[PDB]
């Protein structure tokens, strides 16, 4: 029905972002899923088109309303920041600043409702810093500019959406970090994102910390009752459809069967293993809790191959697809 | 190829074991996979056959060599322990002892090389104790009679075999329990069982404790280096094909692709979630470290339905199939 507008940020101009965007938008499949709007540098996209041997024309626009989404011609909100001769594959404070400016513009468009999702091409933290934007990372920058303190990481597969209470932390520290506030906010973020994506009443299942969710006290130190159950109870009383804590393995079986719209995993491997085992296109991370859904790829600026036309666009295509499926419905 | 002999133990005569055994062996598919030998009570199997409306005849035999494996006629190593009138659905000291005696006989047969796998029908712990056999459970009794201090639990799916260093224990205590001796033995058990099943040099992948296996010390308290790596190195030096610790999720991806014959999971949910998400026939547990592979079903003696002919044999069929696949090759 509605084809969502996806704001695609070009990332660091010295890295593979421009090339991967231009290769991605040569696929007709993209235009079955979304209306792809590039925020970036029009000249850099033209250079990338030459580098990849593409047939893409670039249309310089100022406002999202000017975009036509005609295959063969990329609509680029052109900030004009990148010198024509900026080298590929080397650190650039100018490219770092421009990567920030593309992200800032994306956040602005998301706030005004002019895009329905963000898909971020890679940037380089060192260049970002040199360019005057000393953020801890790409995701942290999006969150700060959006005005939110926390986001959650989600993985998506067929029948499976898995949002994480904790991710990149040691397992012992993970268990310490989980408590009802963070669990509650993780569930809320997942619920809100699925409502935006057109599921009016998301069916949410929540994993235990212990196997079998503790088996009525048989396993563990009461982590379910201390850390999880108070959040679940509060959100049930608010009217959300939340079940758990459940044995994580049983919940994944049921989710795969179609019983749940969302699985809330407590820690990294609990949620990541069941998605990764399926062997699907790797490298896409979903960020939950900004004004619109955001996706990205995990491959980096790849300076060793930047400007050589060899970067593979498969991960980006999947990031766009996942972004389109979770985009805000209008 | 060789059809392995599976020693099927009848379990507790008051429970659903006899019924599920008689229902299972009515399936022609079993006979394409194995030669099914029942250790139990011939009169009880006859009574079960009447109950389930079957057409099975029972042949009383003394020695495994007598078994004919003719469809329609179950070869039963008949210990003659169960009175004809023993009620279904009630605890019995005689039934509890007989369940122990069937297991004991299966262990003897495995030791002499007269069966290639064991598949156990359910028994009842309270009845076992009532018959003078004070074991913590079914699996513990098998281990004790076999002469081993430890076994490991394994789950099997297409392209995935996942053996666990720890299972039913809280997550904090699991990480404490893991140390290099236990890791080493888990890997050894897994390797030996796959060699028995005809994989000369098993390719083994080992999971980390921390996500990303610690990411070079970024996550966690050095658990990989303390608890896992000394075991992996020792076994590599001894000539086993062992890779890890690896990020668990990456390892599951690779295993699903065919890169490993065995995945060594550190704790319950790490290994169980990726198997269960696949949504395949549930209920089957594989015990590794006895003289031959052993499988079993989760469902218990089910005294509430014992003797009524309603017990479903799906789980037991899958337990037989998995047992046949992992049976000792001759
Ligand atoms: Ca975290
Ligand atoms: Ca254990
Ligand atoms: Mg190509
Ligand atoms: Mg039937
Ligand atoms: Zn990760
Ligand atoms: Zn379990």
């Amino acid at each position: 029905n509605y084809l969502p507008v996806i704001g695609i940020t070009m990332g660091d101009a010295a890295g593979v972002g421009a090339e991967v965007v231009v290769k991605s938008l040569a696929h007709a499949s993209v235009y079955a899923q979304c209306r792809p709007l590039v925020i970036g540098d029009a000249k850099r996209l033209e250079r990338a088109n030459q580098i990849v041997g593409g047939e893409m024309k670039i249309r310089r626009i100022e406002d999202a309303s000017e975009a036509r989404y005609e295959q063969g011609t990329i609509d680029c909100i052109d900030l004009g920041l990148i010198p024509d001769d900026l080298p590929f594959g080397q650190l650039s404070a100018i490219a770092g600043d421009a990567a920030y400016q593309y992200i800032k513009r994306a956040v602005e468009l998301a706030q005004s409702g002019k895009i329905d999702a963000i898909c971020t091409a890679p940037l380089n933290k060192e260049a970002l810093h040199a360019g005057g934007h000393k953020y801890p990372g790409h995701t942290e920058m999006l969150a700060h500019l959006t005005g939110v303190d926390e986001v959650s990481m989600m993985l998506v597969a067929p029948q499976l959406r898995v949002i994480h209470v904790t991710t990149h932390i040691g397992i012992i520290d993970a268990i310490r970090k989980i408590e009802p506030g963070l669990v509650q906010r993780t569930i809320e973020r997942g619920n809100a994102t699925l409502v935006k994506a057109g599921i009016e009443r998301p069916r949410i299942g929540v994993c235990g910390i212990n196997p079998h969710a503790g088996e009525n006290g048989l396993f563990g130190y009461g982590e379910e009752e201390e850390k999880i159950i108070p959040a679940v109870t509060l959100l049930q009383e608010r009217g959300l459809d939340v079940t758990g804590p459940l044995p994580a393995d049983t919940l994944f079986f049921r989710a795969g069967r179609g019983d749940f719209d969302l699985v809330v995993a407590m820690y990294h491997d609990q949620g990541h293993g069941p998605v990764k085992v399926l062997g699907l296109e790797a490298g896409v991370n979903v960020t939950v809790g900004l004004e619109v859904i955001r996706t990205s790829v995990d491959h980096g600026t790849a300076f060793d191959i930047a400007g050589k036309g060899v970067v593979d666009e498969g991960s980006m295509l999947e990031a766009l697809r996942q972004g389109a499926e979770l985009a805000t419905r209008r």
